[PDB]
């Protein structure tokens, strides 16, 4: 319901319904976790804040999304971890110059994920070798 009517929301309307929303990380029932990443990942696509200044809102559920979206490197379930390293991997949310890539990894450490990030982070830089005429 939540990912039906979520495009037609105020950003106020949506922080007050992200809350309950992100809480679900710890939920079991993959499916349910599944949706929720999905819709994360409608409100990060659309949540960049292209223009200049937000609202406190718009700004903030970018801000409490993005968190969310981090932690879901470190999810205790392939295919699904599998999902959001390919968002996060994907042109437009991590950059394809390595270099940009290089400086971006940084743009989600998240302190709760450090024990993973180096691991993530190689895999971020060299899931890029895998597009060149070298091989």
């Amino acid at each position: 319901i939540i990912y039906k009517m979520m495009p037609k929301l105020k950003p106020v309307e949506l922080r007050e319904l992200l809350n309950p929303v992100v809480e679900f990380v710890s939920h079991p029932s993959t499916t349910c976790r599944e949706q929720m990443y999905n819709i994360l990942m409608w409100i990060h696509d659309n949540y960049r804040d292209p223009e200049s200044e937000t609202d406190n809102d718009s700004q903030e559920i970018f801000k409490l999304a993005k968190d969310v979206l981090i932690q879901g490197l470190i999810d205790e379930n392939p295919g699904l971890q599998l999902i959001i390293r390919n968002f996060w991997s994907h042109e437009t949310r991590l950059p394809s110059n390595t270099l940009d890539r290089l400086l971006a990894l940084n743009s989600l450490y998240s302190p709760k994920i450090e024990v993973h990030f180096l691991s993530l982070a190689t895999n971020f830089l060299l899931e890029m070798t895998s597009m060149s005429p070298d091989y």
